[PDB]
């Protein structure tokens, strides 16, 4: 399934995911297309933060949900 | 004695410092702590941003003061 990541900048990030896919994963595929290593990103979903040991259906993140990135 | 950085996300950050310390010493702790190379960041305290040159004193800046960062 496909989701969007958004930057402080206001940039949309379009990325190609399973729901069994980890968080670790996801920040992984976002380093590959960004360049931004993974300890200094933070993935924040309906107000939550999310943690590099659970996966995207453990936070019922759907197609076409939107996540937000930030940078430390 | 004590200070408190904010970040752009809302986050905020306690330091101990001293008067004599240089603005330099301050980014350099805060590199420590967040990761952040001191060349991508500025310090705003009271609306003025301050100099790597000079020094907390220099700024009267005071126990318990919040500093705001700022991203490059």
């Amino acid at each position: 399934m496909q989701i969007f990541v958004k930057t402080l900048t206001g940039k949309t990030i379009t990325l190609e995911v399973e729901p069994s896919d980890t968080i670790e994963n996801v920040k992984a595929k976002i380093q590959d297309k960004e360049g931004i290593p993974p300890d200094q990103q933070r993935l924040i979903f309906a107000g939550k933060q999310l943690e590099d040991g659970r996966t995207l259906s453990d936070y019922n993140i759907q197609k076409e949900s939107t996540l937000h990135l930030v940078l430390r």
